[PDB]
């Protein structure tokens, strides 16, 4: 909490296919969110598996 983030992309960027990225700078974390109407473990795939 209260952290917050800044540079997102830092090679771990590839932790998303096709979604939002955040990480979390003073708490080095590279985490990227999904996106919306995708699919995937990590949103791999886009529709066609609701």
């Amino acid at each position: 909490v209260v952290s917050h983030f800044n540079d997102c992309p830092d090679s771990h960027t590839q932790f998303c296919f096709h979604g939002t990225c955040r990480f979390l700078v003073q708490e080095d974390k590279p985490a990227c969110v999904c996106h919306s109407g995708y699919v995937g473990a990590r949103c791999e795939h886009a529709d066609l598996l609701a």
